[PDB]
């Protein structure tokens, strides 16, 4: 059911064992409510991340300290749910932004961008089942 999902998503990589640490804390009783609320934190910065480095990846002069920035807060959030595919990509704006690669940081926030709402769906109908 829910394991099934859980299982589901390591087997496909969308979470690592980081993440096995996490939900080991939901399993048992005494901890309510962490889980759901650094999930949720996840995803709410997430993607307030992801908005605000597409407007800044669409301005005339971009400012790549500052998508630089907001990516390493990205690669922060999705470290501490062990979103181990995401955090791999917050880590390739590294060159992109020395180059200041607007076409490269373009694809990598799309990239980023699939794989948060992929993972964002899992883990929204795993805390659904959880309630």
């Amino acid at each position: 059911q829910l394991n099934a999902l859980l299982s589901s998503m390591f087997a496909s990589g969308l979470v690592d064992e980081q993440f096995q640490q996490l939900q080991m804390l939901q399993e048992d009783g005494g901890t309510p409510g962490f889980v759901a609320e650094v999930v949720t934190l996840f995803c709410d910065d997430a993607d307030r991340i992801i908005s605000e480095l597409a407007a800044l990846l669409d301005q005339p002069i971009v400012d790549f300290d500052k998508v630089d920035a907001y990516v390493h807060q990205l690669k922060g959030s999705s470290a501490s749910v062990g979103a181990q595919k995401v955090k791999f990509t917050c880590m390739q704006f590294r060159q992109l932004c020395q180059d200041k690669n607007r076409d490269g940081c373009i694809m990598a926030l799309a990239v980023v961008r699939n794989e948060f709402y992929d993972l964002r769906n899992k883990f929204q109908t795993m805390l659904q089942l959880e309630q």
